[PDB]
């Protein structure tokens, strides 16, 4: 397994801890230096915010575990494609790289209905890497729906 | 008949986003205030906080909409509106969307990063789950005019 798929396991443990919760399992790390410096995971439901995406908290986290909102040199691995929330958080905190698994076809925005991390008019750009363990990732949450539809 | 007048509801609702960006002007921040209505009444109010705070996320809509998720005891901000005196970006934007915002009232256009109407509108996006209704211009002068005295001060 190489590097990224290295690190996206452990966002991936991230996911199921989320899971464990009940909520959709996605996780997301923050990588500096060969070091995970936040990790974090979906609490939407748990915590009743809308704002609660695996993303959104590590970046969070990270920046307040380091003092500083500019992210730089970090690299973010989320086991679902960003969001354009999470994909603008990225772009405000100057994080260098996005890996994700899983592509998001219905709400995804760093590659399928657009590309908030490549926009040139943006003041930041952010390295994106797809499908890094994406029949993993993706399995995992289509389990989940399904096994929540049989909880009936 | 009468001799007083009054301003809209929506521009009462602004002054008070405005104010909240004079906190974040003297504060050195962007000048970006924020409040959010729901019933009709201000729930939550916020400014711009990110060299303050050192976090990315710390914008004025990002504050507001959290303390409200956090306030009401649920994700989902139903027929609520969100006064901005800028116009938001794709982080506060896709926040808007996530939680169901039902209006967006903003002052003044953001030309170098706007994402409610000018790069792009995802508060308008018919391939996402949710849109909001989008007023701008709302005491446009105002609003725009500090952000304008902030970004002149910042190249001298
Ligand atoms: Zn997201
Ligand atoms: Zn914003």
């Amino acid at each position: 397994m190489t590097q990224d798929e290295l690190y996206m396991k452990e966002a991936i443990k991230e996911a199921k801890k989320a899971e464990e919760k009940g909520e959709v399992p996605i996780g997301a790390v923050l990588v500096i230096n060969g070091e995970i410096i936040a990790r974090a995971h979906n609490l939407r439901e748990t915590e009743q915010r809308s704002i609660a995406h695996a993303e959104m908290l590590v970046i969070d986290e990270a920046c307040k575990a380091l003092g500083t909102w500019r992210l730089e040199g970090a690299t973010l691995y989320v086991t679902l494609e960003p969001c354009p929330m999470c994909a603008g958080a990225v772009v405000l905190s100057r994080v260098e790289k996005v890996v994700f698994g899983a592509f998001d076809p219905k709400g995804g925005c760093s590659g399928t209905l657009m590309n908030l991390l490549q926009e040139e008019r943006f003041n930041h750009q952010a390295e994106v890497v797809s499908g890094v363990l994406e029949e993993e990732c993706g399995g995992m949450l289509s389990a989940f729906f399904r096994e929540l539809r049989k909880k009936k």
